[PDB]
């Protein structure tokens, strides 16, 4: 709720979707999250989604973290299809003009990015995952 430290970037969102119910943001409690900006249309995003899915389905039990997608689709049909190839969370459809604001608060300047967060305290902890799971798909430098 209002004690995550993810509150603090999506001020009017209560719940994420998931793959069954939606979740609360306190759900996501001790938790390391990636915020996946992308889009359905977006060809490197396109590439990198079936990568990062493979990542989540190994590591995201045993290193503890979430991702979360923010997407910069339009379009409701594209968005529920492009979400329904991925296995984590998502910031719903209706939040979406939150994305731009939330792209200028990490500074991202281009897709597909991910941003490293602490649930806890919003910290940032990293902006260059998407290119560490390149080279490291693998376990060793959680969380870079
Ligand atoms: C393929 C593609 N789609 C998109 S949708 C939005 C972006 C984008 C572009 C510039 C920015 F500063 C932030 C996002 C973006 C992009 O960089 N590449």
């Amino acid at each position: 709720a209002m004690g995550s430290g993810l509150a603090k970037y999506l001020p009017g969102a209560t719940n994420l979707l998931s793959k069954s119910g939606e979740v609360s943001l306190g759900s996501l409690v001790g938790k390391t999250v990636f915020l996946y900006f992308s889009a359905s249309w977006c060809p490197p995003c396109r590439g990198f989604t079936p990568v990062l899915a493979e990542f989540y389905e190994k590591h995201h039990v045993a290193k503890n973290f979430e991702v979360v997608l923010i997407s910069w689709d339009e379009n409701e049909s594209d968005f529920h299809d492009y979400y329904g190839k991925m296995p984590w969370l998502a910031l719903p459809f209706d939040q979406r003009s939150t994305v731009s604001e939330l792209g200028k608060t990490f500074g991202v300047e281009s897709i597909p990015t991910l941003i490293t967060i602490n649930a806890d305290t919003g910290a940032i902890i990293g902006t260059q995952a998407r290119t560490r799971v390149i080279e490291d798909p693998d376990g060793a430098n959680f969380p870079w």
